[PDB]
C-alpha cells in the first residue's frame, strides 16, 4: 500500500518559525560562518513529502519466517506489567505538547484531576472501541545542520494526543523497556553506554578470524515499515505475559494508531492518511530495532554472510562478520542489500563493505583511538563534530528547551573535540552568566534527563573513566576531520581555544568546589603542569543505569 496518501492541505506551523542563525555576540565566539547554520522550517514539508511517500513492496520468506519465531520464542520469557496513571504521569516531559481537551504537560505531572480523568477516558476507550483510528497531529521538525555542497528538508512527525499518549506509556512504557533487550540480547544497542558500546564493536570485531563490516541505512526507514510488519511487531508484544487490559491496549493501539491512521495538521485540517511507522508514538524505536533486527539477521543467512553479529539502535544498524574474501564479500553485501529490499528495507546508499573498524559509521558515530596519560591505547566512541557544533552554536543563540550541548559533552566527553570547544565554550558562558549552578535538560536515546553542569566530572568518569581527562595523540584520521570541520564553520584556531580554557580553568578552580572540580579535570589538557587526577568521590556513588536500558526517540519520555 502507499506509505502515504495526501488531501492537499498544507503542512501548516503553529507559530512563526525561525530558520536563519541570529547574529549573536555569543554564538560568534564559536563559529564565524553563521549563514552555514540552519534550522528546518515548514517550508519545506512538501520536498519531504514527496521523498516519504511511495508504495511499499514486501515478499516474506522462510528465513524471515525463522527469525521471527527465534524472536517471538524470546519474548515468551518476558512478563511486563502495567503502569499505573501516576507512574504514566511521571513520565510526561513538562514541554510536552499539550492536549486538546483541556489540560497540558504541567497538568498530567501534577496528577491535575481534569487530566487524570480525561487520560482514564482515553483508557477506557481503549479497552472498548478496537477500531476507530485515533487522530495524530503532523508537523515539520525543527532541527540545525549545517549547509552542504544543498540543505536537508525538515522531517515529519507524527504524534498522537497527550491523553493517547499517558496511555501509551501505562500499557507499553514496561514492554519497550524490557522485551528489546530479551529478544536481541548483545545486539540492542540501547543497553550500551558510548563505551560499552565501543567495548562491544571492538570485542565482536577482535572475535572475528578475518574482520569485515558494513552499516546499512534504509531509505526512509519510517515509511518503509508496512502494516505487515507494524501487527509481526505486536505478535511480539503478545507473547508477553500481560494483563487483559493492556493486552487489549495493545491490540487496539496496534489496529487503532500503530499500523496507521488519519493526518491533522496544526490548523486542524485533515492532511491525508499514513500506513506506515509513525515518528511521535512509544513504539517506534522499539519497534523499528525489533523490525530492522528481524529483517537485517533475516538477511544474512540469505545472502550467505558468515556468522554475523548486528548491533540495532532503532532504524540504524550495523553489522560484523568473518570476511570470505574481498570480492565475496561485495558478492554477499549485495546479496543482503537484494534481501532486505524485498523484506522493504531498501538502501538510501548501497551499503561498502570495510576491513578497519574505525571507518564504519553507525548512529552517525564511528570508534577511534587515542592514548592516557601513560600512553596506553584508549578507545572511545567519537563522531563528525559538524551537526554537533551548528546546534551548539544555535543553541547559544536561542533558548532551548533540550540542549544538545549538554548531551554532546556527556556521550562525547572524550573527544577532542567535545574537550577543545565544547567544553570551553559553554563553561566560559555559564561561569559568566553564574549559570554554572542551575540545572539544564537534554536528551540521551531520545529520552530526556535534567542535568546539573556541576556534575559532569563525576559523569563523565562514571560512564568513561578518568582517561577521558587525559587522552591525547588522536589518531591522525580523527585529527584530520575534526580540523576540515573546524576550519569550515570558521571556528577560532586551536590556541585561542587553549587561551579560552587556560582562562576558565583559572576562574573556576578560584571558585572552589564543584566549579574547582570541574575546572581541575575538564581543563586539565590546557596547563602545563598537568595535575594528578584522582577517582572523583561523588562519581563513585552513581547511578547511571537507567540512562542506557532503551530507546524512547518520539516516545514523549521523561525520566526524573
Ligand atoms: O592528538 C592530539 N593530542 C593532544 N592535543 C592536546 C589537546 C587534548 F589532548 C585535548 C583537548 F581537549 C584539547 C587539546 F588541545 C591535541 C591538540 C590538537 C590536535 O589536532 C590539531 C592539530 C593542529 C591543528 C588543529 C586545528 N586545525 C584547525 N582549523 C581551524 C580551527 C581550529 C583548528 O585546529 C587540530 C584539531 F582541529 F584540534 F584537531 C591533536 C591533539
Ligand atoms: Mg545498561
Ligand atoms: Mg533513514
Amino acid at each position: 500500500s502507499m506509505s502515504y496518501t495526501w488531501t492537499g492541505a498544507l503542512i501548516t506551523p503553529c507559530a512563526a518559525e525561525e530558520s536563519k542563525l541570529p547574529i549573536n555576540p555569543l554564538s560568534n565566539s564559536l563559529l564565524r560562518h553563521h549563514n552555514m547554520v540552519y534550522a528546518t522550517t515548514s517550508r519545506s514539508a512538501s520536498l519531504r513529502q514527496k521523498k516519504v511517500t511511495f508504495d511499499r513492496l514486501q515478499v516474506l520468506d522462510d528465513h524471515y519466517r525463522d527469525v521471527l519465531k527465534e524472536m517471538k520464542a524470546k519474548a515468551s520469557t518476558v512478563k511486563a506489567k502495567l503502569l499505573s496513571i501516576e507512574e504514566a504521569c511521571k513520565l510526561t516531559p513538562p514541554h510536552s505538547a499539550k492536549s486538546k481537551f483541556g489540560y497540558g504537560a504541567k497538568d498530567v505531572r501534577n496528577l491535575s484531576s481534569r487530566a487524570v480523568n480525561h487520560i482514564r477516558s482515553v483508557w477506557e476507550d481503549l479497552l472498548e472501541d478496537t477500531e476507530t483510528p485515533i487522530d495524530t497531529t503532523i508537523m515539520a521538525k525543527s532541527e540545525v545542520f549545517c549547509v552542504q555542497p544543498g540543505r536537508k528538508p525538515a522531517r515529519l512527525i507524527v504524534f498522537p494526543d497527550l491523553g493517547v499518549r499517558v496511555c501509551e506509556k501505562m500499557a507499553l512504557y514496561d514492554v519497550v523497556s524490557t522485551l528489546p533487550q530479551a529478544v536481541m540480547g548483545s545486539s540492542y544497542g540501547f543497553q550500551y553506554s558510548p563505551k560499552q558500546r565501543v567495548e562491544f564493536l571492538v570485542n565482536t570485531w577482535k572475535s572475528k578470524k578475518c574482520p569485515m563490516g558494513f552499516s546499512y541505512d534504509t531509505r526512509c526507514f519510517d515509511s518503509t515499515v508496512t502494516e505487515s510488519d507494524i501487527r509481526v511487531e505486536e505478535s511480539i508484544y503478545q507473547c508477553c505475559d500481560l494483563a487483559p487490559e493492556a493486552r487489549q491496549a495493545i491490540r487496539s493501539l496496534t489496529e487503532r494508531l500503530y499500523i496507521g491512521g488519519p493526518l491533522t495538521n496544526s490548523k486542524g485540517q485533515n492532511c491525508g492518511y499514513r500506513r506506515c511507522r509513525a515518528s511521535g508514538v512509544l513504539t517506534t524505536s522499539c519497534g523499528n530495532t525489533l523490525t530492522c533486527y528481524l529483517k537485517a539477521t533475516a538477511a544474512c543467512r540469505a545472502a550467505k554472510l558468515q556468522d554475523c553479529t548486528m548491533l540495532v539502535n532503532g532504524d540504524d544498524l550495523v553489522v560484523i562478520c568473518e570476511s570470505a574474501g574481498t570480492q565475496e564479500d561485495a558478492a554477499a553485501l549485495r546479496a543482503f542489500t537484494e534481501a532486505m529490499t524485498r523484506y522493504s528495507a531498501p538502501p538510501g546508499d548501497p551499503p561498502q563493505p570495510e576491513y578497519d573498524l574505525e571507518l564504519i559509521t553507525s548512529c552517525s558515530s564511528n570508534v577511534s583511538v587515542a592514548h592516557d596519560a601513560s600512553g596506553k591505547r584508549v578507545y572511545y566512541l567519537t563522531r563528525d563534530p559538524t551537526t554537533p557544533l551548528a546546534r551548539a552554536a544555535w543553541e547559544t543563540a536561542r533558548h532551548t528547551p533540550i540542549n544538545s550541548w549538554l548531551g554532546n559533552i556527556i556521550m562525547y566527553a572524550p573527544t577532542l573535540w567535545a574537550r577543545m570547544i565544547l567544553m570551553t565554550h559553554f563553561f566560559s558562558i555559564l561561569l559568566a552568566q553564574e549559570q554554572l549552578e542551575k540545572a539544564l535538560d537534554c536528551q540521551i536515546y531520545g529520552a530526556c534527563y535534567s542535568i546539573e553542569p556541576l556534575d559532569l566530572p563525576q559523569i563523565i568518569e562514571r560512564l568513561h573513566g578518568l582517561s577521558a581527562f587525559t587522552l591525547h595523540s588522536y589518531s591522525p584520521g580523527e585529527i584530520n576531520r575534526v580540523a576540515s570541520c573546524l576550519r569550515k564553520l570558521g571556528v577560532p584556531p586551536l590556541r585561542t581555544w587553549r587561551h579560552r580554557a587556560r582562562s576558565v580553568r583559572a576562574k573556576l578552580l578560584s571558585q572552589g568546589g564543584r566549579a574547582a572540580t570541574c575546572g581541575r579535570y575538564l581543563f586539565n589538557w590546557a596547563v602545563r603542569t598537568k595535575l594528578k587526577l584522582t577517582p572523583i568521590p561523588a562519581a563513585s556513588q552513581l547511578d547511571l543505569s537507567g540512562w542506557f536500558v532503551a530507546g524512547y526517540s518520539g516516545g514523549d519520555i521523561y525520566h526524573s
